[PDB]
């Protein structure tokens, strides 16, 4: 599935994103969109091997278990190919591991690179929420 930016937000609020860990709602829509452009069923390969998968291009080498990475970690307990669902209750569920972790949203490169600084709630504006 392809979000909406508005549809995107919603679904994200309701999950409990919005200010979870101190990162408002904005951050993670903005991340969503340099990460994915909203696509569920993005993934994209890394030079070690690993895949990044889903809306949040969450990486195999830790996250989730796509039985091709040698020596890699399943830290959020769950078949990477749940990460590409239309329903992204698998994605934040980790997500919101992976920001709890020590580095908060710097594990995005393309919020450190594209978000992180800028006017995040300009993400948000119009939206129904
Ligand atoms: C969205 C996504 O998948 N991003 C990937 C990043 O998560 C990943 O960065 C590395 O993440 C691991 C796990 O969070 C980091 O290890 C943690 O580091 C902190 C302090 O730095 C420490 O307190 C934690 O105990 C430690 N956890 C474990 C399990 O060891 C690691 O430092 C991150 N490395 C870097 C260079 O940022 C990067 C790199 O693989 O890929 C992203 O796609
Ligand atoms: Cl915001
Ligand atoms: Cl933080
Ligand atoms: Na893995």
């Amino acid at each position: 599935k392809v979000f909406g930016r508005c549809e995107l937000a919603a679904a994200m609020k309701r999950h409990g994103l919005d200010n979870y860990r101190g990162y408002s709602l904005g951050n993670w829509v903005c991340a969503a969109k340099f990460e994915s452009n909203f696509n569920t069923q993005a993934t994209n390969r890394n030079t070690d091997g690993s895949t990044d998968y889903g809306i949040l291009q969450i990486n195999s080498r830790w996250w989730c278990n796509d039985g091709r990475t040698p020596g890699s970690r399943n830290l959020c307990n769950i078949p990477c190919s749940a990460l590409l669902s239309s329903d992204i209750t698998a994605s934040v569920n980790c997500a919101k591991k992976i920001v709890s972790d020590g580095n908060g949203m710097n594990a995005w490169v393309a919020w450190r690179n594209r978000c992180k600084g800028t006017d995040v709630q300009a993400w948000i504006r119009g939206c129904r929420l």
